């Protein structure tokens, strides 16, 4: 089943200067009874962000134990607890700061991690998904779609059912999303199981950074209005989406009430959203959803209204008929 309502449980991935880095310093795998408490609440997707550094320290080599397990264990924990699992390598297209396709690091090293990342949990109940590659930017652009190929290869050598989840260019931007995304339709899945999956929050310049409030001249629509380019795109050429990020401020009424919209337009074309973020060590983090003293979480409250209605067969936008 394909859950239209989802988060990211962050932490893995965090302290991208340290490594490997320490877990329990640097970064943070989630404890116990953390997925208890997100399954209560009704959610039963989670998008979980991983280092690649981290995951295979050398090229071309075996999955890193230490880190690895972590990931097993994380696994087994939300199987426990009716959750599934969307692993994400959490790298915008680079590997030691290298971009995919350089002599640094060829396609053929990305195509390994893939395999091995497959490989090892292909097997594993609680895994649902595989987001080859958390955003693309800059100069990844250009040599992404040829990456994002040897991803899928990668992949589709161990597990031949589980959907793709493709990002864009740009960041996965959804709002400018056909700007650059006529290079993945030359993209191939031989299961037939690809999804495109883009971004996007309502601050004034979508990096989620969320610098001013919704302003006087405020929209309701915004979020609408910036996936829509995404979503037709889709329609038009006959594609799968997904929203692996969206995340707001919980200090502006205005800002779920754009929440809301958006999660209607999602809704009615059955594009699934992964909220941004809940995860074991946010601390004061502004777009949070994980429960902390003195902080209300209305996202979740919002969130949890959609998650009763029901979820659609598959990923949409539903074919035209
Ligand atoms: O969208 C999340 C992503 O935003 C990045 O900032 C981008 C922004 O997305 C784009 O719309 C704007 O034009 O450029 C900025 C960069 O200057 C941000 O850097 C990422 O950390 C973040 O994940």
């Amino acid at each position: 089943s394909v859950d239209l309502i989802g988060i990211n449980v962050a932490g893995a991935e965090f302290t991208g200067g340290k490594l490997p880095g320490k877990h329990g310093t640097h970064y943070f795998f989630p404890p116990e009874g953390y997925f208890e408490y997100w399954s209560e609440q009704g959610i039963h997707t989670v998008r979980f962000p991983l280092k690649w550094e981290r995951l295979q320290p050398s090229l071309n080599a075996e999955l890193d134990d230490v880190y690895a397990s972590l990931v097993d264990d994380m696994l087994d924990q939300a199987k426990e607890n009716d959750i599934k699992v969307i692993l994400d390598v959490h790298n915008y297209a680079r590997y030691r700061k290298k971009v995919i396709g350089t002599e640094d690091v060829p396609v053929s090293a990305y195509q390994d991690l893939m395999e091995r990342i497959a490989k090892r949990w292909q097997g594993h109940d609680a895994l649902f998904a595989y987001d080859i590659m958390n955003e693309p930017y800059g100069s990844a652009d250009k040599l992404w779609p040829a990456a994002a190929q040897a991803g899928i290869d990668g992949v589709r050598k161990y597990d031949k059912k589980r959907p793709l989840l493709i990002e864009g260019a740009s960041w996965s931007s959804a709002a400018r999303w056909p700007r650059y995304a006529d290079e993945l339709l030359k993209l191939k899945d031989p299961a037939d199981n690809m999804v495109f999956s883009a971004h996007v929050y309502i601050d004034e310049d979508a990096s989620g950074s969320y610098k001013k409030g919704p302003g006087k001249d405020f929209e309701p629509m915004i979020g609408v209005k910036r996936v829509e380019p995404f979503v037709n795109w889709l329609k038009e050429h006959g594609k799968k989406g997904h929203i692996g990020e969206f995340g707001i401020p919980n200090d502006d009424e205005r800002w779920l009430d754009a929440m809301d919209k958006l999660l209607a337009y999602l809704n009615e074309n059955c594009i699934p959203i992964n909220y941004w973020a809940a995860g074991p060590s946010w601390g004061n983090y502004k777009l949070s959803i994980e429960p902390k003293d003195g902080e209300k979480r209305p996202q979740v409250a919002l969130l949890k209204k959609y998650a009763a209605k029901d979820n659609c067969s598959d990923f949409g936008p539903a074919k035209a008929e």
